[PDB]
């Protein structure tokens, strides 16, 4: 017989490096909502992959665009031109409303490419003396594991073993406009990179206005706003940007994950001429950035996230499950956060029962979330669920929770 | 209508970021050795994306393994497990014969990891003072375009405007024995990282006996000895690894580019137990690393590489290509070098004729090739090409060049 779950954690545990500690949960197989293991048991998904499949599981609109372009051509470098890439380029740039578009491959990518970017500009534009340009961060932040990322982070798990660290990095609180004003005092500050949300933070929402004066802040003092959409963007929070919950327009947008609904690595860089062309050609790229496979997966994605108005059906179901969320009793979850359909609660963990345990048992019921800090649990299911099973995900939350 | 070249050319150059200058061609298909523009003229591609297509472009089998693994699952992140993990990390293990591999998606994610693992080991095992860690580098190098990979760069192009730049880094110049011993001295070095063939620098080849030299000189003064087989690996050079060709045992290899055949960003990092183990479950990873669909794919690609002998005839047609090539006037080409199939000219650039300009006229001719700097051209077909299909190429690159 084929191999059990079992069999394939020990495969793992013997010939792969130990960088994670899943859920054990061997899964096989993925459509729409739901997820299959090698036993055949069907689950709930409610991680989506951190929002990568936001469209579920291989949907087939964008599974149908990679079997297309795969026959024709897939990856050729930059070196010379590919006839996909313009067409994608000018799609996500009048979607957005930025004059150019970065293509990268992973979230990380995207992120370092937009510090080169502010970088840049700062000596360039702004007239910093090289190489005085500061970025600040929000503690709290994540935005992947190179040297740099960790290098802003305030995640001992992060960085402890890993430096010496990235210079002209600085972190102020998150959700702090005057500690965001007292680090621009500085006039060698390029830009403030920032989540609308902190999602590996436990959902962390910042309070109404906080991007408005973190685009007001930023505009007064020539430094340049980067937000971190790579996983509150694409209709997850209910919004195409979950910063248009404020009509702001940051200055970089960061993409990624649901760009190309979990079929390939595909993120974006969008910002306007004065910033994009800061760097000239050979200096910055990557091999498979912008390759045509990628593109016309992620013009497929973009078509099925606007077609079948995520957006709105990430805000409304988003509203009944918070509800809902919130009719659990409170000596047993303590908080319920999120906007659209990314979610989170907090359970008042004893030394006895903590979200692990609740995820286990969510797992044993039919449902898959991931738990966070021993005390977070986020419930963030694809954007394509319907009310009927978005419903019976949260009785089967209802009496796992109440079950202990 | 459908877009003509000029077309692509201008859309790019609207809608997209001027971070390359691609010689003017516009592929829409590609199959083996040959890529077709959309105006329908065809091409022998010489440069294999940079030997992520050593398969030819467009490989069934991996073509196969992609449509077949897109059906079923793409992606679960690493919060849970997938079935197909382990069986690519039990194959590519066994087959570089070292205890686990960390799979990841770009070269740099590669480089980055390999980085950390050397910090990681010199903190925790070696015993260096915290963080006093560093890692040498070879002048000339190239691995990626994040702030820490253009950190070690001796390319103004690479780092000029990106500072500040992170610490820990040191530079000796490449093929020098001397240099290494001399740099090895200092006991908070924790890494020597090195390319097999520099290939950005223009397939700059070192002596014979300078990988057994290194490894020596690593092992004498316990530092960790980093091969990056980025682009040198996987049959191009005319073995699984170039290190082969000295019999040498790097203690991490880095793998990527042809690793996936050109379908899907596939990097990998190759070492034993006592490295790979530093790193603790919530230390590293990547959203899209080892995911089922790039496994089956690279697990197809290394499968192919290995049924057709792709190594042995880039072996054999490599040679056959450097001799052809060295019959070529001094007074135009000055220099031919390469190892099996990775291969470059360096041609005696006047003020009136330089390397753009062969290129441009090699297009016209049906070749695809492209310089780097003002002399320098790579040759590099993928490796399923036939001796009568490079002879043919040759004939195109002989009118070309003495047509001037
Ligand atoms: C992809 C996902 C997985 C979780 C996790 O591992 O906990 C975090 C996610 N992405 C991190 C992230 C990035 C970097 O994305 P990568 O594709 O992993 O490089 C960038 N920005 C934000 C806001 C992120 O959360
Ligand atoms: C992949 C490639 C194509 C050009 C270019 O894009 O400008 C140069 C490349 N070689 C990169 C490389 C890396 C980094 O790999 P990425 O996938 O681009 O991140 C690492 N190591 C070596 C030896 C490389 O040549």
């Amino acid at each position: 017989g084929p191999p059990t779950s079992d069999d394939i954690f020990e495969r793992e545990y013997k010939y792969g490096a130990h960088n994670y500690h899943p859920l054990p949960v061997a899964l096989e197989r993925g459509k729409g909502i739901y997820l299959w293991d090698v036993e055949g048991r069907k689950y709930f998904d409610f991680l989506s992959s951190y929002s990568a499949v936001n469209q579920g599981h291989c949907h087939p609109k964008i599974v149908n665009a990679l079997k297309s372009q795969v026959d024709k051509l897939t990856l050729t470098s930059r070196a010379f031109y590919n006839n996909v890439l313009g067409e994608y380029e000018e799609y996500i740039t009048k979607l957005f409303n930025y004059h150019k578009v970065l293509p990268m491959n992973t979230g990380v990518e995207a992120g370092e490419t937009a510090c080169k970017l502010a970088r840049k500009w700062g000596y360039t534009v702004k007239g910093i003396q090289k190489y005085k340009a500061k970025i600040v961060f929000a503690a709290g932040n994540f935005w992947g594991r190179t040297l740099s990322a960790i290098s802003s982070s305030t995640d001992p798990t992060s960085y402890d073993g890993f430096g010496p660290f990235m210079p002209g990095f600085d972190i102020i609180p998150y959700n702090d406009l005057p500690a965001l004003e007292r680090a621009l005092q500085d006039p060698n500050v390029a830009a403030f990179m920032v989540e609308p949300i902190q999602g590996e933070a436990g959902v962390v929402v910042p309070d109404p206005g906080y991007l408005m004066g973190v685009r007001e802040l930023c505009t007064r003092h020539q430094v340049l706003f980067i937000a971190d959409e790579i996983q509150t963007g694409l209709a997850r929070t209910g919004r195409w940007l979950a910063v248009d919950y404020e009509n702001v327009r940051p200055d970089i947008v960061l993409l990624g994950k649901a760009l190309s609904g979990g079929l390939y690595p595909v993120s974006a860089v969008l910002c306007d001429d004065d910033i994009m062309l800061t760097i000239k050609p050979g200096e910055h790229g990557s091999t498979y950035g912008g390759n045509p496979l990628g593109c016309r997966v992620a013009i497929a994605a973009l078509e099925v996230l606007e077609e079948e108005n995520l957006a709105e059906n990430a805000d409304k179901l988003g509203i009944i499950l918070r509800n809902e969320l919130m009719k659990l009793p409170s000596d047993v979850v303590t908080a319920v956060r999120g906007k659209g359909l990314l979610n989170a609660i907090v359970i008042k963990e004893t030394k006895d029962w903590d979200a692990w345990k609740v995820c286990l048992r969510l797992r044993d019921n039919g449902l898959l979330a991931k738990p966070t800090h021993g005390d977070i649990i986020r419930f963030a299911p694809p954007l394509v669920i319907k009310e009927d099973e978005l419903r019976e995900s949260i009785e089967i939350i209802n009496k796992t929770i109440l079950s202990f």
